[PDB]
């Protein structure tokens, strides 16, 4: 139970993010950051907005150092701008230690920040090759393995319905029962990882392994859904429609543009199909896999229980996003270069979210 | 506002001392620490006491470092030993830094842990030259400052009946109301200063001014009295008694063997004297006083508000305890060798504490 001041370190709310607690410049200045795996900068609120209960105040910081060069950062969904700079960081219910970090003071942004979800900046603990302006902006897990002697290794266990842990340098055995196993870090850069299969129900989607992985996948604690690439998409929805067929639901729920709400306990949970995901494993020829069960991909949204259908389209290669992340215990072994998946010690009576193997898999080097 | 997020970082139960959270070690191990200027080792409960609730395991810390050396620190009242050590310190709600430190991991103690006060440690924030073994092992500010950018100064708002602020690095200027009025430290070893008169009720006890630091006068947050040298005790008795005759009490009270009661609010603080001390100045000829109410030197120890005479006798000099303190919000700036106090943000409706100069007061050299 060493890590345990770290346990509970994360607060959300549903499907808006998981935040920390991180404390910046002197005196000190805390705010709430989401934790994100699929970028790589760390960026703050750092003027008043209408989504923002505070925001960095760097003319009040005595150790704040403007780099005097400015940065951008777009998305499909969204963006924002603001200036670089460094400044003393720590994250109180993280490790003990105090780092010099590259910090982006947002000044302006576009659809952004989230009305109500209590997070006022991001963390991105991807690699520096995505970080903006360039990657000679050393991102701040980076910095914080480069200034001290935190194990070059991070593990999340988000708690859907929110709260969860990020456990920095270690690996917290109460926070996950059964084995961990772990799929290779493909390349550096977002955390990019290997699919080798997908089954609905047990059943093989039977699509050739490279469109699982078209253009690549990753996982991304920022990212809600599950996102796959449209192929993949149009096959996984006509599978799981199948599967599901004891109930029919408009064409537009499993596009996300409709909803379906069932009176409070009453959602027939036990109608929807399983979903595995076989990984790469550490072994030539051998995956495991990853079992996620509708209580992860329908996600809530007073007397009635809304769900949407969390599994959407991409044109950017798959996401594993938090749909996936929430039944998991998850390890990003930077250290090692992979990514480890347990059944988290955060189901129904029936049926339980799997980490299984190993299995016998051929050419999954032809997959990527 | 700047230093907020350091204000209420104090707690403790009533007569049983000030504490502050420091996080220790790798992964982190928080505990309660008293805020002890009148000591200056940094030392934590390391084994299992019926008193505390935590402690401190080495074993656990993949940071500390054994100094493989034993420490003993004798007191009259109580002693403890241990063993010496270096491990990463931090205080979470305090300046947002991380240091390396030196430790006692205290392993036995007579008489040194107060059951129920919720501290399982001691900061010893007075001076190298009072540190044991000896004053080659540094005490924690003087590390603080040597490893960061934070200011050589902290200042200490005791709230009695309990709460406060240790603001570390600075002045927080909604602690107090009116004006800073600042005496020198005379050495650095304890908080030493000189105090050149002493009234109560206005009227001078009239006693050579060499007695009132006879042997040194200290300032001492982990001290609950004040303590007076023995002839200065007797004189100060003999005049709160005289000034306080509207009702009698047994002698025993003064000499803190009995308490009173009064029914809840009850309490006649009117007939009580207040007490002043003059303190050196920083201008030749030029001292100010302190003030302070019955409500501080009387300290409450259900239907009945029992009370404690909480000035007492010394034979090692004064001590300005937290009965003094709780009156002020108290700067501690080492930087200028200085010792300030302003009247605390945290009386009654009829008198108040106060800080007020300057007075002229002639050959206060002579005092020390
Ligand atoms: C209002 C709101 O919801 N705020 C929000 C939510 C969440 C977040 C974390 N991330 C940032 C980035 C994100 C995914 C989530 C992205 N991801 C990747 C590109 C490369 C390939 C694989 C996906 N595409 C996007 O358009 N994003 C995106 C999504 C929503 C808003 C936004 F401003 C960007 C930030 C901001
Ligand atoms: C059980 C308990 O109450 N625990 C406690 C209380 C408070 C504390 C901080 N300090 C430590 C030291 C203290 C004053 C308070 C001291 N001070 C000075 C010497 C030099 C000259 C001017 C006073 N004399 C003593 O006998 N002390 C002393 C007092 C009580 C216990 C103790 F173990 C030592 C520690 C431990």
């Amino acid at each position: 139970g060493s890590f345990v001041e770290m346990v509970d370190n994360l607060r959300g709310k549903s499907g808006q993010g998981y935040y920390v607690e991180m404390t910046v410049g002197s005196p000190p200045q805390t705010l709430n950051i989401l934790v994100d795996t699929g970028s790589s900068n760390f960026a703050v609120g750092a003027a008043p907005h209408p989504f923002l209960h505070r925001y960095y105040q760097r003319q009040l910081s005595s150790t704040y150092r403007d780099l005097r060069k400015g940065v951008y950062v777009p998305y499909t969904q969204g963006a924002w701008a603001g200036e670089l700079g460094t400044d003393l960081v720590s994250i109180p219910h993280g490790p003990n230690v105090t780092v010099r970090a590259n910090i982006a003071a947002i000044t302006e942004s576009d659809k952004f920040f989230i009305n109500g979800s209590n997070w006022e900046g991001i963390l991105g603990l991807a690699y520096a090759e995505i970080a903006r302006p360039d990657d000679s902006l050393e991102p701040f897990f980076d910095s914080l393995v480069k200034q001290t002697h935190v194990p070059n290794l991070f593990s999340l266990q988000l708690c859907g319905a929110v709260g969860g842990s990020m456990i920095i340098g270690g690996i917290d055995h109460s926070l996950y029962t059964g084995s961990l196993w772990y799929t290779p870090i493909r390349r550096e850069w977002y955390y990019e990882v290997i699919i080798v299969r997908v089954e609905i129900n047990g059943q093989d989607l039977k699509m050739d392994c490279k469109e699982y992985n078209y253009d690549k996948s990753i996982v991304d604690s920022g990212t809600t859904n599950l996102r796959l690439p449209k192929k993949v998409f149009e096959a996984a929805v006509k599978s799981i429609k199948a599967a599901s067929s004891t109930e029919k639901f408009p064409d537009g729920f499993w596009l996300g543009e409709q909803l379906v709400c069932w009176q409070a306990g009453t959602t027939p949970w036990n109608i929807f199909p399983v979903i595995s995901l076989y990984l790469m494993g550490e072994v030539t020829n051998q995956s495991f896999r990853i079992t996620i069960l509708p209580q992860q991909y329908l996600r809530p949204v007073s007397q009635d229980d809304c769900y949407k259908f969390a599994i959407s389209q991409s044109s950017t290669g798959t996401v594993m996003g938090a749909v996936i992340m929430e039944g998991f215990y998850v390890v990003f072994d930077r250290a090692r270069k992979r990514i480890g998946f347990a059944v988290s010690a955060c189901h129904d009576e029936f049926r339980t979210a799997a980490v299984e193997g190993p299995f016998v898999t051929l050419d999954m080097e032809d997959c990527g």
